[PDB]
């Protein structure tokens, strides 16, 4: 490429992403002044599950074998 900015190409791909940036820059933002309380969300209901089960709902998993007397 030359030692000067180019024109074309990257003003359709700016304006692509000019937007994105926004929701981006937008989304990020906003998952940072607080941490997700819409209306009634923040961490309840979702949590609330979570904690009401101490464990995760139980599921064969089975650890490999791992078992010898010598």
């Amino acid at each position: 490429g030359p030692l000067v900015p180019r024109g074309s190409m990257a003003l359709i791909v700016l304006g692509g992403v000019a937007g994105l940036l926004l929701f981006i820059g937008l989304g990020i933002f906003f998952s940072v002044r607080s941490r997700h309380r819409r209306r009634q969300a923040e961490r309840m209901s979702q949590i609330k599950r979570l904690l009401s089960e101490k464990k995760t709902s139980q599921s064969p998993h089975r650890f490999q074998k791992t078992h010898s007397p010598i």
